[PDB]
């Protein structure tokens, strides 16, 4: 069979490095690693081993649409089929009393974690049609938080989408809140509604194409990798004290190399194929099928969701 | 006359973004700012107000020739003509006890400032050759401290390129030294080496493609704009100290907006047409004709220099 | 002589109401209060006691565009001509951390004091160069502080236009500053800025119609009237020391009817006619034109502003 | 081609005598000495060795108008043509507390260094126009120490033409003051101010003749010859020290035979054919455009001085 070509996001960091080693020291597979930092991104692969003839930096700043405009053409300019695609970029700033925002307006961690996403995943998603690969995966990286049912969600900021008042605003900020509710900003929160954001998203992407096309798209969660730089912007005693914390205290910490596997098992397993489903992993190294928030499931919201991201991107 | 297209690298900080406003605000000019951080180019782009149409960001990492080759087949796939390039980027370091190399092996300072750029410029200068337009520039960024003729060059840490002995290495810094000259690392020295060669590497030019094309090649030392990030990693108190200390004690302090509105002149101006001058700028903005040290007007030295970074870059 | 049809911002509040009071109780007058509360203006003439017949309430909210093409459109509705126009309207934020912004995106203070001010001129100017009375004018309020040449203009926040980035950047707030300059955000300097630009708008008045038509533009500095509403957002400890502080230390205190009186004066002597003319009175009553200072002077900067504004309203 | 002629002033002493040695070995020209002592000349040229036929020793005092004007009728009786014109003539007196003043009253330096000069040009341009010799130059030494940029400009005592005040007065030091700027007589200002006024005259000359006539006009600065008899009014201990301090510590020394040589170089030289250029020669024998100082560059002062020199010596 052909080496297959896995465009995967935020590779320079770890779960994307992770997940590109894994999918390289097979030697079946052609990594194209769309990152942010091209320096970051060539100090990461030669470090992490990977074989110099299987990677192919590329760039990608997801909070610019013309940046995924401008890799779109660069990537159909190489001739080279298209077989999965992986988004697990994600920015979090926990402690910011002032919001920072993207380029078209919009607060950066919602830019970030889905609308950019959003825009490159059905740009992307003629390239995958047309490839004769037999297995077309289309991969959103998903967090338990946004689901209010397990205790992680039940935190005492936790996440909302009550109207999508802010999505249909702009988000600009101006005149309006950044956030999609609509309440004081909170660095948490909008984090956690674009994860929903991208749960629904994955839903709506298999009502509407799994049937016409046949490209399986999956959520998953990995675990709390609290040893990644998801945490840069916390303060220190939060970095360190978190680890153990879940080590020992809650025993969800889940090492970096578990979840590049999981996530490479997702990419390449012929058993999962079963298309929109949160995925998720037990303790003993099981994938089962775990069940999403009742908000996150709500078919209404995720049309509303679609067709507001739709119109802001220019897709309309 | 048609407007000109300008490709200008570093255009987020201080300097390519004066000089984008100055070539933007006439109106005559489309700019392709060439930056390593694409939200940061956005952001720089908005907040000094230039044009929609004018500008149109397009990403290049020179520590990465990856990086370089990718941007000049996308600029290729653009089909739109190149008249002027200007190379005005650079990284120092003034307080590293162990230094940072960049992708292909070679020390920071000196793959950015001039092997990038050496890359950059040879490529496009095919480009450049074919285009109709009447005044056809290539601008390289140099910095007096570069030349040992003037006290700023003769501070007690001063720029050796003694045998190339560094370069023929290959600066990987592996049974070697990462110093051009093979001595101890030094911040300070790196920057002004990378300086030397590109004021070797504008010569150079000037004698091998000037009367085959007919290529305009020009370098400038603008001042000592003590306003911008290249004291980025410099420690508090000088950025703070040394914008007085040049502006009262040397008098030498120039605004960013005069520095941007002559490197434009240099671009823009009619009687600036003699090619292979170093360009300086008087205290009434007058332009004239200043003079390079002994060993920067080496023509077997510069030989030498053109030679090895052409065999180091693959161009062989 | 025909009465002449005044219209007059901002009379709800005291130098407004005062001047209508003066130009009402002649009877050679029919003013247009132009304000955004109706129903605190009807109080006001009420109070105030000008004659029904005389006077004539208009909404009209400078912070929206629409607003303004609304008034102009009711305004040639109403048939009558239109022979002086009074710009006093201003809204001051002194002690805010986060500013509040207007309905096009741009900064509450500047949008207020000089955008709308700018947008109904150019709009009404029409309508005064076809109008048969003998005197036409247009009146623009102005404050000392603006200019530094005085010790008033020289207080520890001051005014600054350095490079209209702000203005060019769109004032939206989003990946820029609201202040012009780029600095900071602060409550005074907005308000000192949109002062200086309303300067500038007399002067380019003059420059560019005053000739072509004859209608002669005017500024003016009444005096420190500390009894008014500008400094209602103000701490009550300030309202309360201000007033004694500016009648007896500073001795600049002139009583609201004196202001009024003044501004009447300026709108209907046959003397002064000269145009750009930043007008003041002395301590016995005497008119005066007083000196801008350099900033504010500048042809270029005002042509600058004035371009920008005539793109950011949609004139162009 | 036929032997050139070449006029060159104060061939009697170093720089000339060098000048004239250098261009007669050669055997390509005819020298015309044109000295104040005729024995001190003919001891000259016999023993540098120069060919009998080659020289021409005529009489010139600077200090006398008649002498000038006799020079010039004896030199157009002997009908010959003229190609090239030096002005190297000097005399200095550091240590003088009463002044020594010319024929027509002018003080002794400020005559013989530029009002001589001047007036010899202007009369021998005539001839120089009507000349069929390829290259027609005229050649007018300078000094550095004219030009305050540098360092030997900012000794304790340095050159100063504040209002031309001294030369609209004549010079004559009746009931006014010898020094052109007005001040108490120094030795050393008034040659300084006199080269200064030889530069200017440069700039004029190129300025009014260049494009009617096509003379280069071109002044040099060769280096601190410290053996000739310039000194000589010094005192010895002066005259001992300065020529080490200048070999050792200044590094500024320059041989005889290397100023002559250089200077013969700006008169046969077919590069430099670039007119109203400031010569200068580098440490290793490299001929580059030196640049001036503000005020010897100003246009209006340099006007002012030539109407008034054309006014003090008859020409009107
Ligand atoms: N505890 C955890 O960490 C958990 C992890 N996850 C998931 O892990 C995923 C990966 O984040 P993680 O690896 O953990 O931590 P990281 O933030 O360190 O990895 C994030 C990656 O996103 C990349 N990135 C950020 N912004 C952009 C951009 N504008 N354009 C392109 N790439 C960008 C970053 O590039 P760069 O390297 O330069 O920063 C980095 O490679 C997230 O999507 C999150 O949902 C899920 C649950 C919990
Ligand atoms: N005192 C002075 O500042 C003097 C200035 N100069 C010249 O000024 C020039 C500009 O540096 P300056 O503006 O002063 O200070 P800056 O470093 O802030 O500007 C440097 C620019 O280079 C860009 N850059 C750095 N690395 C890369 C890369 N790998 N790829 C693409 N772009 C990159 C930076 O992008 P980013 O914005 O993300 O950092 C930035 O825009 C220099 O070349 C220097 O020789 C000359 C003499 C003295
Ligand atoms: N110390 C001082 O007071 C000095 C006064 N001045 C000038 O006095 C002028 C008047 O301000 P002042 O009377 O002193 O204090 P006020 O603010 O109380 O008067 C301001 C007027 O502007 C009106 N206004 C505010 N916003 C709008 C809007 N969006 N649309 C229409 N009208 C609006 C207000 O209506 P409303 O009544 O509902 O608030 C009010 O009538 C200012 O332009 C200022 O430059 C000059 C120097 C100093
Ligand atoms: N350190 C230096 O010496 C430097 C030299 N120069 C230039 O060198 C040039 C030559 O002076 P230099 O050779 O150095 O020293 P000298 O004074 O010994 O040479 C001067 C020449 O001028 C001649 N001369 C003086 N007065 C008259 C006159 N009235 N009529 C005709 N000729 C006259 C002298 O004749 P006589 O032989 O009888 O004295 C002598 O030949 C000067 O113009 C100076 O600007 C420039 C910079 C520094
Ligand atoms: C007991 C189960 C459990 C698990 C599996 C996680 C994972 C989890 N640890 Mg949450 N967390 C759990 C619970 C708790 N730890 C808690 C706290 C906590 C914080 C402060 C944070 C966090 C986070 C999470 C996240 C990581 C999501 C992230 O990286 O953004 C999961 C999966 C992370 C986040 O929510 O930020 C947006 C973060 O900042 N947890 C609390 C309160 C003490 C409880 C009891
Ligand atoms: C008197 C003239 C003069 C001028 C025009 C500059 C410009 C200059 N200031 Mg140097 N400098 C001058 C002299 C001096 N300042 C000095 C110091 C100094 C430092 C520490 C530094 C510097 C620098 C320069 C540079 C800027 C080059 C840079 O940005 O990399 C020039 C043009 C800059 C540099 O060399 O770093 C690589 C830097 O770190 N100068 C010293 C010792 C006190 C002297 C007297
Ligand atoms: C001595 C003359 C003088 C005059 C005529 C004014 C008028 C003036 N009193 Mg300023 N002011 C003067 C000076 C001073 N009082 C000062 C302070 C001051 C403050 C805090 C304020 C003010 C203001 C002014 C203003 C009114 C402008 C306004 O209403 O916005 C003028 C004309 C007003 C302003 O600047 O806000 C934007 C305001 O908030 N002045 C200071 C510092 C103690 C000095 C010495
Ligand atoms: C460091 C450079 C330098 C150069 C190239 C010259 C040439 C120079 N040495 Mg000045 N001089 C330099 C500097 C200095 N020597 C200095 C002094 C000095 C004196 C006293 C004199 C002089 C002179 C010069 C002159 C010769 C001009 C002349 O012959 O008239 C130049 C070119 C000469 C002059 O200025 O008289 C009018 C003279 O009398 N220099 C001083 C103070 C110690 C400094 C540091």
């Amino acid at each position: 069979l052909r080496k297959g070509n896995v465009v995967v996001t935020g590779a320079s960091s770890g779960l994307g490095l992770a997940t590109a080693k894994a999918l390289a020291e097979t030697g079946k597979w052609n990594v194209i690693m769309a990152c942010r930092d091209f320096l970051k991104a060539e100090r990461a692969a030669k470090s992490v081993g990977m074989p110099k003839d299987s990677y192919t930096v590329m760039h990608l700043d997801l909070a610019s649409l013309d940046s995924v405009r401008q890799f779109v053409d660069n990537f159909r300019r190489t001739e080279t089929p298209l077989d999965v695609l992986v988004c697990n970029a994600a920015v979090y700033f926990p402690t910011a009393k002032e919001p920072t925002y993207s380029a078209e307006g919009f607060e950066l961690s919602v830019a970030t974690n889905h609308l950019g996403h959003f825009l490159l995943a059905r740009l992307l998603l003629d390239d995958l049609k047309k490839s004769d690969y037999p297995s077309k995966r289309l991969i959103i990286v998903g967090s338990i938080t946004g689901n209010t049912n397990t205790l992680a969600g039940n935190v005492p900021p936790k996440a909302n989408l009550g109207d999508l008042r802010g999505l249909a605003g702009g988000l600009n900020g101006l005149n309006s809140s950044a956030m999609i509710d609509g309440g004081d900003f909170d660095g948490a929160k909008a984090y956690k509604d674009s994860k929903v954001c991208n749960m629904l998203t994955m839903q709506e992407f298999h009502r509407r194409f799994h049937e016409e096309t046949g490209v399986t798209f999956a959520s998953l969660y990995p675990g709390c990798i609290a040893s990644t730089g998801l945490f840069r912007e916390h303060i220190p005693l939060f970095r360190a004290l978190f680890p153990p914390f879940q080590k020992y205290i809650t025993k969800g910490y889940v090492s970096e190399t578990e979840s590049g596997k999981r996530l490479a098992q997702v990419v390449s397993d012929p058993s999962l194929t079963k298309s929109g489903v949160y995925w998720s992993w037990n303790n003993a190294s099981a994938s089962f099928e775990n069940q999403l928030s009742e908000e996150a499931s709500d078919v209404e919201k995720a049309r509303k969701v679609w067709e507001i991201s739709e119109k802001l991107v220019g897709l309309a």
